[PDB]
């Protein structure tokens, strides 16, 4: 119908995008708490 | 009438990973603020 | 019935949530480049 | 009623914060890099 | 007049933005492991 097609395809897409985006934050921030944690851990602070 | 349903569904999923996105920044920054806290007071440095 | 009220709230309730993850990565990079600074001035380094 | 102008309206300004969205995560990624080489040269390492 | 040229428009740029911020992002997340491998293996602490 028109371009409504055609925008669909475009909203999955940005769901699709957004999946990615999510789980790579997810992995960003066990590394970021891993970080604090071992500094918070080091000897010479 | 038209793809309505398909590209509310799709708005609606795209709306869940995006507020679980603001929750996971808002984690990460908390973080990351921990971390300036403990280097700022790292004897070490 | 029609979705399109429905479809504009959902929309309406992206730029909310997107708005706010702006502000916090706003606030993050301000908080790394501190965290930057810092390190920059550990002397143990 | 036609909700058109109205949406078009959200999606303009999803698109305007998604902008200073990869514009800040662009000085953030800078500024993450310049910490990790000064961590690589740190003396105390 | 219609709008949904415009909207697609739109859509099409969400999309193109996105893909920006994703690519930032697993740069970045690697970024962040150097980062923390690096904290690893530093003998001060
Ligand atoms: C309608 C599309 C939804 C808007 C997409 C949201 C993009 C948010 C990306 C979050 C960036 C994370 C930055 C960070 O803390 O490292």
């Amino acid at each position: 119908m028109d371009l409504a097609p055609q925008m669909l395809r475009e909203l999955q897409e940005t769901n699709a995008a957004l999946q990615d985006v999510r789980e790579l934050l997810r992995q960003q921030v066990k590394e970021i708490t891993f970080l604090k944690n071992t500094v918070m851990e080091c000897d010479a602070c």
